[PDB]
């Protein structure tokens, strides 16, 4: 299991496109496109992106570039953030990904408000590490994939996705 087809768990693959658990337009492989109301801003952005016409439609080859795209500005992200970059640092390999996928889930500043965890993954103190993070809106909208997630940093293993 690496970070893409953990990713590709989490989000789908939809290449027409779609609300988001948030009401937001998306596409792709979880692909934020506006959090405006309007379908039309939405494809506009689209357009932008993909640089074609696509009237709200897009090939998988079109998805996975933008997957490829936001995966590596996840990553660029942490490396860049003075909150993210220790924490990351410090991590085994599965827990990095777990990391990238909060940062691609809920962006960069998003996750850098997570004081309080970060510092006990800082730590290495797993177990409480969970239990704080399961505090969170985070938790309480989107429990199956928080859960997985929340495994993973517990654990250090992939046992949450070897099901999936």
């Amino acid at each position: 299991m690496n970070i893409f087809e953990m990713l590709r768990i989490d989000e789908g693959l939809r290449l027409k496109i779609y609300k988001d658990t948030e009401g937001y337009y998306t596409i792709g492989i979880g692909h934020l496109l506006t959090k405006s109301p309007s379908l039309n801003a939405a494809k506009s952005e689209l357009d932008k992106a993909i640089g074609r016409n696509c009237n709200g439609v897009i090939t998988k080859d079109e998805a996975e570039k933008l997957f490829n795209q936001d995966v590596d500005a996840a990553v660029r992200g942490i490396l860049r953030n003075a909150k993210l970059k220790p924490v990351y640092d410090s991590l085994d390999a599965v827990r990095r990904c777990a990391l990238i996928n909060m940062v691609f889930q809920m962006g960069e500043t998003g996750v850098a408000g997570f004081t309080n965890s970060l510092r006990m993954l800082q730590q290495k103190r797993w177990d409480e590490a969970a239990v704080n993070l399961a505090k969170s809106r985070w938790y309480n909208q989107t429990p199956n994939r928080a859960k997985r997630v929340i495994t993973s940093f517990r654990t250090g293993t992939w046992d949450a996705y070897k099901n999936l």
